[PDB]
């Protein structure tokens, strides 16, 4: 028997369904970026993408450690277009800080059922968002000293095309 | 400048997209068999949805090496439930021919605007669709001589467990 | 001087106890899988049992750490017998459920004295009765799946007994 | 089916259990050693309780060697306290000698019955009798030899907390 | 944007400059080993001060993670004499437990704005803090039961003159 | 006994807390580099403290070498602000050539009470004063030819990020 709540089990594949569309959105700003001719910004979005899929699976193995099944649901289109590299690392930092939040519902609903294999399986999750959302911030600390200086984009777009 | 006609490139773009959704639909399948029990197979299809991604990125960067641009578009849901291990396999099958059938009219319609890069480009996929085409068929064969006999069932389950 | 408090140090020195007997119980399965000749279910019955030592070793020392005190009780004849191999697995998923309950127990006895130190140090057992709970689940499906028929049980018996 | 007598295979029994109890009881006086803090003597304690418990698995698989069956009663409570390092020692070898003579039990009343076989296997016993015997009158004399100085007690506890 | 609350912010900025001081109270505790002839125990004690150095850059670092900025404060002359040595570690065992409380302090405060990330970056503190007392309390276990003898302390000196 | 002069041992206490500070203010200096977001001259700052940390130690050493004393004072509040990365840089080379007259009134102090030792202990000290006075003055000359260009800047943040 599944000895998750089915309120925590939705919620637990509710979030499956929202990383498997963080990495979707990732890839749509690699199309983006690949567009626009930066090969660099572009590969690190493809490795962001794929490690979303990476927090995906882990939602999928521990639902079924704790008894429960995963149903996949339909990926909404990500929108393909962003007004330059800084305002789609801006849309990248809102969108961190957006599952930052749907993390810390799982977290606040799965310790009000006393369910605590689930906020101790969530806290990898919290940490990993303190480090994500750090990655963009730094980021878009440097396209603000930059004030789009093309030398300067050129430097940053090879180093983050180096992310392996 | 795009050198591929906007019709060859939205064939390219759609068929890109039929790859994610195919990708789904294994990772789907996954969600079926662990449910059922048989991690085995469910490795198989969760190697099976990563292949398909390989696919994607090949049509990816062939539209830009030709001078197009990738637009995501949303992702149906896939089925999640089957009426058995061989219900789930003849899916796939079915899935691949139909596939390998929509690769083939990408073909045609490059070979009709005498596109003969995107022919030529095309030539990996139809070889790969005989193999995979052919991996399906089978585990088919082996599932209809298991005829439901556990002890058979039980070693493919880990054979197929073990797909690198 | 001791800084837990006496009911958080009796919690965790029943809880230490309660392990001693879980290693003893997991013996006494070992003791019938060998007198049915599985002797690699036996085998794996003692790995469990040795894991259960470690466990309550993590609470020994902890204990210390904190200047308390263990005091080892005597340790109740476990049964001898089951209907069966799963009979018996049935009877470790539901010792193990029992486990997490209690160390459930302890942690929210500790939140709601703010002994945070005990609190964070169980953290590990929680998470590991996720997989422990996971594992004798697991054999149970496979078991339900052998359903009886020994040229697989034979199998199950070979692959247990390759734990190391 | 059983070769060995039911009154040789309750015997072997017997002194499975008292085994069990022996590595509960060195468990025991390393729970006084870390209270008084000293973790070599608690350490040296703690490997031999695992000693012990080796011993208690040979009695195991002879049991089921000669066709018998392991039967596991209840353990009880050992004390937990003495009045100094000398005095848990002392205690130590009024024990084994105690376990000395219950192997002695056991090879005359093998012998009897002319049960060669387990008149032989008892020989290891019998032999480890001896240097586990002599083991705690060396650490007992030297304890005597330390003349309760602390310079050289702290010397014998750091000595007995490398046992490997 | 800062992510943290500015209550927040100032606990961590107020445990930083905390930990500033408790470096520099353990370089004191060295000046005066160094004074009475003990350099086994002043070289702890300076390990020591380097150890909580490495404690207050990781609240700094993750003031910078979090979108905050430190602020260094003044840091107040530490005590340069103490009545003996086991006075010394009576103090610093003082306190290493008002530090734990300290920490105890900003979780309290951190889970109750529902901040998972700095409850969650607070739970390597608290483990450390129940290994920083057990250090100070097992070395003061040990100067008790030297009671003075200095055949004992010299041995002591030299044993906490190897540390790391 | 001490055999430096109280007057040599105060000006060399001294020296040592102004070492102290020293290191606290380029940890200082770091705060407000990371507040900008320049991790390469915070990473440099950071490296500078701990280099200040081995000097003030070599006072230490050599006090007690001496037969003297160490007593650490207090610590002053060090500026969290400066106008800029060059101000900072600035600052630090007003500084150095602070420390390094305070070692010339060291050196001509001990020079009058003929205490060669401290004259020839203290070469050491000139000779890599005249080291880290170089250092900032040529990181000042290239800022000074940046001319606040932000693609400069961000090389010269790059390099000195790379300081071992
Ligand atoms: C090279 C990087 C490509 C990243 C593509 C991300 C696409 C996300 C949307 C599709 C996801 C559906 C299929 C997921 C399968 C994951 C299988 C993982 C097995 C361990
Ligand atoms: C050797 C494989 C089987 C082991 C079975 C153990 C069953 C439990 C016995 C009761 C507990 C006795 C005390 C054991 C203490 C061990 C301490 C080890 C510390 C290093
Ligand atoms: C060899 C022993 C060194 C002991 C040092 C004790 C320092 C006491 C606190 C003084 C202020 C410290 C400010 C500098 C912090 C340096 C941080 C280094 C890592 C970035």
């Amino acid at each position: 028997m599944m000895v998750i709540s089915e309120k925590v089990r939705k919620a637990l594949n509710d979030q499956l369904n929202r990383e498997i569309y963080s990495s979707y959105l990732y890839l749509s700003m690699a199309t983006y970026f690949d567009a626009e001719g930066f090969k660099g910004f572009a590969h690190w979005m493809k490795k962001q993408a794929q490690e979303e899929l990476t927090h995906a699976m882990k939602f999928y193995e521990y639902i079924y450690e704790r008894g429960g099944r995963v149903e996949l649901e339909a990926i909404e289109k990500p929108p393909s277009n962003w007004n330059g590299i800084k305002d789609a690392f801006e849309a990248a930092l809102k969108h961190e800080e957006f599952v930052t939040q749907s993390i810390y519902n799982i977290l606040e609903l799965a310790s009000e059922e006393k369910d605590h294999a689930t906020v101790s399986f969530l806290k990898w999750f919290v940490d990993e968002q303190v480090e994500e959302e750090d990655q963009v911030r730094e980021i878009l600390d440097l396209l603000e000293k930059a004030n789009g200086q093309m030398s300067v984009i050129f430097q940053l777009d090879r180093y983050l095309g180096q992310r392996e």
